């Protein structure tokens, strides 16, 4: 008898899937149990963190990219997927997706996916708006009056949380600029305070402009997930930036027969670099301490290479980085080109996209910041200049607690 425990986030669907893939996993291995723990996004890394804290983490867990720097700055905080190569086929993924996935040589997470924030929209409204997508900045800034105007004030052409809008805002600065977010040598962001003052001002412009809620008015409605809230469902919030590895968590919730739709990608006139945020989507990784390393490292194996696993997962994670798997699920007509999840990874990558983001820009307390920063400014409490300053000033302490 061999007892695992199973973490992972993510919609209802994604649930469905994973839980239906354990029963399988189960009728495979009857020696083998696997308790699963799963819920959504919100607090799902607050509470990994306070397992962690106390060695009680799971067997198994789906981790998050941006997570490898807060565990294992040195590799060792998950355990080594080359000391389970017996169980666990590495062969099926890209070898510089892996290097993504290891730190010091240790081989910490088997990347699922890869993912970019971009742009769908709702199909239903647009077309309602008579406006159709923008292809660039200047008309998403300008879509937000045709929206207001044309159908209505609780009409917006998308809707952002605050992490969407940093990295936004990020990929305009890094289209224009062409320099990385953090300067990961000197431990501290890269942009002058003017370009600063340039990245929350054109906050304030976009708000203004009625491109989306601001958070005052976010605030409103404000507390589910967003893709729950009742302008997202009826239309009236009418597109998100939004990862394509898990973007029918929300076209999902739509009122038929209202679709998401991949938009045009913005980019400046003489930009180098899109500024995409791209990166490995999420990883399976195993307990530093498990005392199933084995176990552990076989149903890894099954649910992303083995060909029932495969199945049972489907798409619910993005298209999979593992080569059998892809393969698997191009043949069994579960992949199709037109479907937006597919179509937003195909353009994000013909996207010119040689600037990584660093780990650290996704600090959940670098993102946390971010949102006090733009509520000082839409409740009037800071101006742009003062936040700006307030927010370079703050967030160079977090990144030098971050990377310490
Ligand atoms: O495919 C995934 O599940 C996805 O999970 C992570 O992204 C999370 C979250 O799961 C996403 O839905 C998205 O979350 C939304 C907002 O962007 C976020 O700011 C917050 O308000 O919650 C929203 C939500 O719950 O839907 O973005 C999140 C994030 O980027 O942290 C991974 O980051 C992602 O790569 C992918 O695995």
């Amino acid at each position: 008898e061999v007892n695992l425990r199973m973490s992972w986030w993510g919609g209802n669907g994604r649930h469905q899937v994973t839980l239906k893939a354990l029963e399988e996993f189960h009728k495979q291995h009857p020696n083998i149990n696997v308790k699963a723990e799963y819920t959504g996004w919100d607090g799902h890394l607050s509470r990994l963190t306070t397992q962690i804290a106390g060695g009680t983490e799971p067997d198994v867990m789906q981790t998050n990219w941006n997570w490898l720097p807060i565990f294992s700055k040195d590799g060792t905080g998950f355990y080594n997927l080359f000391s389970v190569k017996e169980q666990l086929d590495l062969a099926q993924f890209d070898p510089k997706e892996l290097q993504q996935t290891t730190v010091n040589g240790k081989l910490n997470g088997i990347p699922i996916s890869v993912t970019a924030r971009i742009f769908y929209f709702n199909d239903a409204t647009w077309a309602k708006a008579g406006l159709e997508y923008p292809k660039t900045w200047d008309e998403l800034l300008a879509a937000g009056k045709v929206f207001k105007e044309k159908l209505g004030d609780q009409y917006y052409p998308v809707v952002l949380e605050h992490q969407d809008t940093l990295a936004l805002i990020r990929s305009y600065m890094t289209q224009k600029y062409n320099i990385p977010t953090i300067d990961e040598a000197n431990k501290k962001f890269a942009y002058s305070p003017e370009q600063w003052v340039e990245f929350f001002t054109m906050y304030k412009t976009m708000v203004d402009n009625h491109v989306m809620p601001s958070t005052k008015y976010y605030a409103s409605f404000g507390k589910s997930n967003m893709y729950e809230m009742k302008p997202w469902i009826n239309g009236e919030w009418a597109g998100t930036y939004m990862w394509n590895s898990t973007i029918t968590k929300y076209s999902d919730n739509l009122t038929k027969p209202a679709k998401l739709v991949l938009g045009p990608y913005p980019m400046l006139p003489g930009a180098k670099d899109a500024g995409l945020f791209f990166k490995p989507a999420q990883m399976l990784s195993i307990g530093k301490s498990t005392k199933h390393p084995q176990e552990s490292a076989m149903l890894i194996n099954f649910l992303l290479n083995s060909k029932e696993g495969v199945e049972a997962l489907g798409l619910e994670r993005g298209v999979p980085l593992s080569a059998t798997a892809v393969t698997q699920l191009r043949a069994s007509g579960v992949i199709k080109d037109e479907d937006p999840s597919v179509a937003g990874l195909n353009m994000a990558l013909e996207l010119p996209h040689k600037m990584t983001t660093s780990p650290y820009f996704d600090d959940p307390q670098i993102v946390s910041l971010f949102g006090d920063a733009i509520q000082y400014i839409d409740y009037g409490q800071k101006t742009v200049q003062e936040t700006a300053e307030y927010f370079n000033k703050q967030g160079d302490r977090i990144l030098k607690r971050a990377m310490r």
